[PDB]
């Protein structure tokens, strides 16, 4: 039926409706640190989120997205392996039912508690719909979350989750500063990939940060209390909404650090 992360509609079944699942540049992938090539020609990332305008947070089944006003170059990502300017459109997480799993990308086979994806689209394409039909249409900034000390900048997100417990629910979410979610170092790995959820389009330049941010057990606990189901339907906890690592194939992971 409609795709999900359960036994009968999970990742292993997506190929039946989305053939691209067995494609050449699928994500996520495992990052083998000893095989990633240090590329000194990579520029530093330029994250300009000072004028970010968040608007809403919503539970779309699958996960919760915090949306931003992308009608103007307010919050952008440039530099790194990117050519052109990419506007932030939304951010979401993938997490697990236990602290030992949750991330989509893995580092030397190590899974983290969750992973944050900051989605940006290439402005040269006019709108996100066009951008998804291009090889360099999207840039997703991936940040790993480890369980440890609480992340202050994440608390506003955590407190509003009760308002969007079920699928289809949304809440006004203005004045949120995404800069509060970045680690201190911007060192990263990069490779050409795809969306990790259907349509699974291969239009993404992945930029995965080396340094994870730490969040408290209590903070991660609250993510786990969300529901995949809509109001009135039988409760299905939103946990393990992650796709397992895909084969790297003919791709090379570059690193911006030595
Ligand atoms: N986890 S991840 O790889 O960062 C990621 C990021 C964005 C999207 C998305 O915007 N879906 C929109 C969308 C549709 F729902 C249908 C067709 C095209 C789309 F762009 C999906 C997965
Ligand atoms: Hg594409
Ligand atoms: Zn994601």
């Amino acid at each position: 039926h409609h795709w999900g992360y359960g036994k009968h509609n999970g990742p292993e079944h997506w190929h039946k409706d989305f053939p691209i699942a067995k494609g050449e540049r699928q994500s996520p992938v495992d990052i083998d640190t000893h095989t990633a090539k240090y590329d000194p020609s990579l520029k530093p990332l330029s994250v300009s989120y000072d004028q970010a305008t968040s608007l809403r947070i919503l539970n779309n089944g699958h996960a919760f997205n915090v949306e931003f006003d992308d009608s103007q170059d307010k919050a952008v990502l440039k530099g790194g392996p990117l050519d052109g300017t990419y506007r932030l459109i939304q951010f979401h997480f993938h997490w697990g039912s236990l602290d030992g799993q949750g991330s989509e990308h893995t580092v030397d086979k190590k899974k983290y508690a969750a992973e944050l994806h900051l989605v940006h689209w290439n402005t040269k394409y006019g709108d996100v719909g066009k951008a998804v039909q291009q090889p360099d249409g999207l840039a997703v900034l991936g940040i790993f979350l480890k369980v440890g000390s609480a992340k202050p900048g994440l608390q506003k997100v955590v407190d509003v989750l009760d308002s969007i417990k079920t699928k289809g629910k949304s809440a006004d979410f203005t004045n949120f500063d995404p800069r509060g979610l970045l680690p201190e170092s911007l060192d990263y790995w990069t490779y050409p990939g795809s969306l990790t959820t259907p349509p699974l389009l291969e239009c993404v330049t992945w930029i995965v940060l080396k340094e994870p941010i730490s969040v408290s057990s209590e903070q991660v606990l609250k993510f786990r209390k969300l529901n995949f189901n809509g109001e009135g339907e039988p409760e299905e906890l939103m946990v393990d909404n992650w796709r397992p690592a895909q084969p790297l194939k003919n791709r090379q992971i570059k690193a911006s650090f030595k």
